[PDB]
């Protein structure tokens, strides 16, 4: 019975993985805060905290700190990673935890050390770091010891992060703001234009998920909000292929962020990728006909991981177990 684990600091969710046992915390990556005095107190962490995001008082705010990939606000963040580790520490476990926690191919030598020291802060005796897309490959089933180049194209909240590998190292990296955020946005924007209805960021978050599409058909949705001109709610009712057209534009910048990467593969990993194609992981990854639409803008196959929201915590989990 150990205490240790491997953390997926995701920009919009949190996975630790705890040896011995799987994953056993997976929740927003939010925090939320009470002003009281002139300080701020945290009031919550996690789903919770999600749940307040457009709904808080004056006196209160919810916050992501990671939301674009990078490290907004250290002490939210400290916060928020004491809080999901001391949540999941075993009584019953050995101490000396050993934490590892991954990090994308972006993050600064100071945000490296910030995660270090909030993991040592929250108990760690060791802390260890793992590059993120290597993560994802692993926990996505890629064969990553081969010598044969893999692509992973990881689309995230904050951001899509792609990678190609081989023999067990990431010899090429880029990240880009664009993902499941830019996509919410996106839905956000076409309702106040064409609808001239105010949504909320989570309203945002399910119309993508119920009827957001990469490409038109269809069927349709209530979708309740503010009014635009005169802020009274009220509701209009919204199809899959006005979705379609609302997600468009971001839809083409994960596909143009592909396509950059590819341009950049030298001849022998671009022989070994246009056979094996691009594995899609990350939650942005489950946005309906986004794989079709990177097929047919790279004559490449595209596949979608099992399970793209927990690729990469089972990967460093498995890292963790050997
Ligand atoms: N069924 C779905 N369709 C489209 N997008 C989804 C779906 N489920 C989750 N997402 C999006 O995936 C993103 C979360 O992906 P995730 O890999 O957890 O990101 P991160 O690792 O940066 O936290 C969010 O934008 C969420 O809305
Ligand atoms: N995990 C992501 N893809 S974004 C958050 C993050 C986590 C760790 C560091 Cl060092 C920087 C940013
Ligand atoms: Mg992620």
């Amino acid at each position: 019975i150990s205490n240790d684990i491997a953390i997926d600091l995701g920009t919009a969710n949190t996975l630790i993985y705890q040896k011995g046992k799987g994953i056993v915390l997976n929740e927003p990556s939010v925090v939320a805060l009470r002003n009281v005095g002139g300080r701020k107190v945290v009031h919550a962490v996690g789903i919770e905290a999600k749940q307040m995001l457009g709904r808080t008082p004056g006196h209160m705010e919810a916050i992501r700190p990671m939301r674009d990939g990078v490290i907004a606000d250290f002490e939210v963040a400290e916060e928020m990673i004491k809080y999901f580790i001391r949540k999941v520490h075993n009584r019953k476990g050995s101490g000396n935890p050993k934490v590892i926690v991954c990090v994308p191919s972006g993050a600064t030598a100071v945000e490296r050390r910030a995660i270090n020291d909030s993991c040592l802060n929250a108990g760690a005796r060791r802390v260890g770091l793992i590059d993120e897309p290597m993560a994802a490959a692993i926990g996505a089933g890629l064969p990553i010891h081969e010598p044969t180049g893999s692509m992973v194209v990881d689309i995230g909240g904050g951001t899509t992060e792609v990678a190609v590998l081989s023999l067990s190292g990431i010899v090429y990296s880029r990240s880009v703001r664009v993902g499941g955020d830019k996509m919410d946005e996106a839905i956000i924007s076409y309702m106040r234009r064409h609808h001239n209805l105010l949504i909320g960021e989570t309203t945002a978050e399910r119309i993508k998920k119920e009827i957001g599409t990469a490409r038109a058909p269809g069927l349709s949705i209530d979708v309740k909000g503010r009014d635009l001109m005169q802020g009274v709610p009220r509701e209009v009712r919204i199809s899959e292929k006005q979705a379609a057209d609302a997600l468009a534009e971001p839809v083409g910048q994960i596909v143009e962020a592909v396509k950059v990467a590819l341009e950049a593969t030298p001849p022998e990993l671009a022989s070994d990728i246009a056979d094996k194609g691009i594995m899609l992981t990350g939650g942005g990854a489950l946005l309906r006909g986004l794989d079709a639409e990177i097929r047919d803008h790279t004559g490449l196959p595209v596949t979608v991981a099992d399970d793209p929201l927990s690729c990469v915590a089972l990967g460093c989990g498995k890292v963790l177990e050997h």
